[PDB]
């Protein structure tokens, strides 16, 4: 499987104390992957500013989120902030161009 094309492999190192990031959708739902609807102030993403609000993550750190829950996603993204091996975690966003018309 080639590294991936389509998307946009995003770098958020865990400089805030605790990582705040909201989403919504899942398999079950039409969406398949995570799509950020909120991004809290103090989380690392935010501090970052390289990512924005209503992106989609595909992967985090290799684990695609592909046929996934919102909440089974959760996990895999907080599961990638508590290890220390390394101190950031990694995004894979396409940023869907959604109803162009207007943005």
């Amino acid at each position: 499987g080639s590294s991936g094309s389509s998307g946009t492999l995003v770098r958020v190192k865990k400089s805030a104390a605790t990582l705040g990031i909201a989403i919504e959708g899942g398999a079950n739902t039409r969406q398949p992957l995570p799509r950020i609807v909120t991004i809290q102030r103090g989380g690392s993403a935010h501090n970052c500013g390289q990512l924005k609000v209503g992106h989609v993550i595909l992967e985090v750190n290799g684990l695609t989120l592909r046929g996934k829950e919102h909440r089974e996603a959760a996990r895999i993204i907080a599961e990638a902030f508590k290890t220390k091996d390394r101190d950031y975690i990694d995004f894979l966003v396409t940023e869907f161009n959604s109803g162009p018309s207007s943005g």
